[PDB]
């Protein structure tokens, strides 16, 4: 009912902002008790948020907001499989994808776990038949190269986990001599990329789309399918392509054997689908189902933590509340995902979808237009790369609250005899310094104390008091990757719950699809039928006229591949 | 003075109220307006009609450009004046792509002869290198090049290289060759860069303006050890070369002095890809002529930017529109949305080019700014980003978009009987998304479509969200160079209007200082058993948790990855 911004709690936090404005992190970060309070910890995951612009009172005030917004009830309702995605009338149960074989989670009156495990075991059997060479090509060779075709939550989530497992010793071993490539873009350049240095006879294709109607994926699906027939023949399709989708009737009609189709469900959000067959199938072909099952158990471990742990100890809850604090009360429109791991390189792009597609919303879940903005702009690059890209602005331009992620045990440790510190230790020294640099700044007195020329002190000042939080992880293997993923899936839902919006819908994408089909029809009529450009505004008409002024080089209606 | 105090600024400020009384879905019917809010140069067409503005808005920006002496600052830049007042340096990345006869003076000395001297040196080496004549220690010719560097020594080259990888001319000149980038100090990135590489057939290029950047030098000494450990300590003068401003330090590293390639203090890191920073590794992958066509692309914009009147001046218009969106419409972020997979690494370079130049808190005179300046930049290629964060751009926070599309596909693909070619399928998104953000979709339309009254609010698009569009004739080396040059000059324009130094980077120092202090602590604790001391309580604990885990390798013993 009531907009959260109307509640006394919400206004109580707005009064609190003026009090925090009177404080500076240079002083707050000497308080042992404050800084010890503003931590939390679960297994290999340590979270230090002492560098937020916050006191324990802020956190206490944030907790009564969470009660006033009924955060605990909303979390249980999700876990209980209630249809909280009200605008699509759907359950929201990514957690059921990693729930234990004995769990009971009902959607639409049926327990969905036994069917969740139905797919897992089918993927396991296929994965063993695949990796052991008994699944052969048309020229009889065993397949070693997998192209996953998909976009959005059918792409970014799996890419993230694949890039994180690539350099973990255990997984890397299990994936010896095997490739996993992702065809996402419809740009035919991406198509050329994903098939470069590849053999149709040795390549398996997996088509991932919750719908099997998505325009870019299905054209990719049809394009790569022809690459296979060009080189192997019309029957090769059955042994060289498989699919993951909610709608298997559409998979049958695409020409894929119905027993080579691995299902997931409409209560699996796209941007929450990596734990479903979307990611488990392709990751299991690369790293084997043992490695992937570890990733699931990690994710499952945070699901239990998020569902049952009190709010002072609850990492997803703390993260989401501090994010609302930064966004809606301190007014920070962006947020930086800065992990000190090249293995986590593809983490920010996935958080981008998960975060902005969930909470880039203008109305409450009941349809009331929000009087405030919800949904931060997420970006990042891994440290230390980002340090030499944009941290200049983070220190001296617009204030951007940061997520620092560091890992203790290196995946690929390096030391040279005589070096002051190991390579991984060099990396981590910035991980420990940057958040303190952001908190304390450097005063002009401190600069003039160091005989810095007066004309430069202005340019060398750091204001400090810029906020940050630090994850410190035990290691970065499949289990922990899954824990990281679960922590952000649940953090985004918490921001959405506090904001009182539908984190789990995506209507903002419908208009671009409509107009693109209107343009597509204009492009067919002009290319194939020579029909003028008609029905567009004068800018669009000129641009289309420029585009179509370049007539194709290919003989009419003739197939061309790279 | 201070730009925010001038009448031109206050006029533009009230002008916002008039623009707020318009809506793009009307403004876009005006053929006079749409035609006027464009600009064009060679195969580069700019349509900015979808900006929240009129020709009068642009008129008023021009009078701000006048009060700001924009024309002047561009001329001083081009003439070689040391406009980088805080470091007392010229700003002459223009001179890297100048012709031999050009007269560009820094400190009374013409710099062009030295520019072309390095250039001629690179070409000579790249013929030698690519011919196979240059061999390794085992006598085999060198196939693969690894480029070690960070930030400016990294991002521009990576962008240009990703773009050329699929260009059919460049790809042909690059066959059989690899060019990889080692950038992070994270030893995972070392393991990745040397994965499947043989040091016998590998050449290493060390790029750093200072040759003292901690991450690059450790990676450099790390990859040196990789080479000596396989091919002997003599193999170094054969397998390692360097790019930098300091050659004494390059000799000290242990690299043959005539295997050093200079550039100069008036080349910013984020403006350095047209120097040997980019020209050298790119010439090795693609041949020097391909790289020469890129430099010529950059050069054409330089002349266009320097001479063209403001209403035809593409970088001037871009920079003023971006200032308009930032300082008057209030938009904190900007999206780089190339509808090209080959431009996949464009946005990461623009992040650095823009946010390090313009993320500043004081004027070029050290006056504190009463408004904020440099915007947060980010992007993904279309249509990828479409299925990631566009939900927010349509229905959440407003984010001005740069859309970039290309007429001719680098990699055209067509299937007989498909309604459109794959590149045309890509482009109908490129043409639809701007219109969809400009027009919106009202509840009235939705009710007129029999959308249930309870779903109308969730499916509403407000429209009047700004975007601009670039249409490129092709994406060959020449056009990549033009795109590069457009953005370098746009960012400068913005800094000039704002009155800030787009060319220093003091905001990075404080993180460097405290990271040294951490590096000292880690050595003291790893090698000397010293306790943790001199950190705040949060940092003390984080460091103890990290040191708790001892490395599994014997003391002072060299370990490499995989
Ligand atoms: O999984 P698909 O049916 O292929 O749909 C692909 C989808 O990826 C994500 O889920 C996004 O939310 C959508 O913007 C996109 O349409
Ligand atoms: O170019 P280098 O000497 O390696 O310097 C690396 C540099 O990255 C960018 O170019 C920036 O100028 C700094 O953030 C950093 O110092």
């Amino acid at each position: 009912p009531a907009l959260i911004s109307d509640t006394d709690q919400w206004k109580a936090l707005q009064a609190h902002v003026g009090a925090i404005h009177k404080t500076h992190l240079r002083d707050l970060m000497t308080d042992a008790d404050r800084c010890k309070a503003m931590t939390a910890e679960f297994e290999g995951v340590f979270l230090d948020y002492s560098r937020q612009q916050a006191t324990t009172e802020t956190v206490d005030k944030l907790f009564k907001l969470a009660e006033a917004a009924k955060l605990k009830e909303k979390i249980d309702k999700m876990f209980k499989g209630e249809k909280i995605n009200t605008t699509e009338n759907r359950s929201v149960l990514h957690v059921a994808l990693r729930a234990p074989r004995d769990a009971v989670i009902n959607s639409d009156g049926v327990n969905v776990v036994p069917e969740v495990w139905a797919v897992k075991d089918k993927i396991k059997q296929f994965s063993e038949t695949f990796r052991s060479g008994s699944w052969v090509g048309a020229t009889g060779k065993p397949l070693t190269n997998v192209v996953s075709v998909g976009i959005g939550g059918s792409f970014l989530g799996p890419l993230f986990v694949h890039t994180a497992l690539q350099t973990d010793p255990e997984a890397a071993e299990s994936a010896k001599g095997r490739q996993l490539r992702f065809l996402a873009n419809v740009d035919p350049v991406d198509v050329a990329r994903s098939i470069k240095d590849l053999d149709p006879a040795t390549t398996l294709v997996v088509v991932v789309s919750k719908t099997f109607t998505t325009a870019e994926t299905m054209l990719n699906a049809r394009t790569i399918k022809e690459w296979i027939v060009s080189s192997l023949g019309p029957q090769a399709v059955s042994k060289h392509m498989i699919a993951v989708s909610t709608n298997l009737k559409l998979v049958k009609e695409f020409g894929i054997d119905p027993n080579n189709a691995f299902a997931f469900w409409d209560w699996v959000g796209g941007r929450y689908s990596v734990c479903s067959a979307v990611g488990v199938l392709p990751l299991s072909l690369q790293y084997g189902f043992p490695i992937v099952q570890k990733f699931l158990e990690g994710a499952s471990s945070i699901d239990n933590h998020f569902h049952t742990s009190s709010f002072e100890k609850n990492i997803p809850v703390l993260l989401g509340l501090l994010s609302v604090w930064n966004v809606s009360f301190l007014g920070y429109p962006a947020r930086a995902i800065l992990p000190y791991s090249q293995a986590l390189e593809k983490l920010a792009p996935h958080i981008q979808q998960l975060s902005m597609e969930s909470n880039g919303k203008g109305v409450s879940i009941d349809g009331v237009r929000l009087p405030y903005e919800a949904g931060e702009i997420d970006f990042g690059e891994p440290g230390t790369n980002g340090q030499h890209s944009f941290y200049q602005l983070i220190h001296q331009g617009r204030v951007i609250p940061c997520d620092f992620i560091g890992v203790i045990k290196s995946q690929q440790p390096v030391y040279l005899k005589g070096e002051t510190v190991s390579n991984h230790d060099e990396l981590m020294s910035n991980f420990f310094a940057q958040p303190d640099a952001l908190a304390y700044g450097k005063t002009p007195e401190q600069l003039h104390s160091e005989k810095v020329p007066e004309n430069l002190i202005s340019h060398k000042t750091f204001q400090g008091n810029r906020p940050s939080l630090s994850f410190l992880l035990s290691s970065l293997s499949a289990y922990e990757i899954g824990q990281l993923l679960s922590i952000y899936e649940h953090r985004i839902a918490v921001q959405g719950f506090i904001w009182g919006i539908n984190s789990f819908d995506q209507w903002g994408v419908e208009l671009g699809k409509s107009l693109a089909s209107t343009v597509r029809k204009q492009l067919h009529a002009s290319r194939m039928e020579g029909k003028p450009v008609e029905g567009f505004n004068p800018s669009s008409a000129s641009l289309l006229t420029r585009f179509l002024a370049v007539k194709p080089s290919t003989p009419y209606d003739t197939t061309v591949l790279p």
